[PDB]
């Protein structure tokens, strides 16, 4: 089974926000969750990472919060710019190889 599942594709508009939900299998409750940007995959930049609780982490234009009742972590990116498009990953931090799931972001420009 896949430890982490999100949307393969998500869309946002410049100046708006977008929200990505990554579900994870229940056993990964007590592991830190993260949202990572760019390529190559194992060298992506971690934008935000939880502390393995339900507490919100917000850094720069990005927030993440883990719902450990329903096993879904929610990422929001606000005040979107065209440079926010591209490849991202929902991830779980563990010793050794992290579970990761690729999300591709499309951004449309202001008229
Ligand atoms: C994916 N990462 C950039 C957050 C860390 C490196 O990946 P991994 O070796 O822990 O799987
Ligand atoms: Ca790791």
């Amino acid at each position: 089974e896949d430890p982490v599942t999100g949307p393969e594709e998500v869309s946002g508009q410049e100046q708006g926000s977008l929200t990505v939900q990554c579900r994870y299998t229940s056993g990964w409750k007590d592991y830190k969750k993260y949202w990572c940007q760019g390529v190559p995959q194992r060298s992506c930049k971690t934008l935000v990472e939880t502390d393995a609780s339900e507490q919100l982490v917000k850094k720069n234009r990005v927030s993440i919060r883990d719902n450990q009742r329903d096993f879904i972590f929610t990422v929001t990116m606000e005040d979107l710019r065209m440079s926010d498009a591209g490849i991202y990953w929902c991830g779980i931090t563990k010793g050794g190889l992290d579970p990761m799931f690729k999300v591709t972001v499309n951004i449309g420009p202001v008229p």
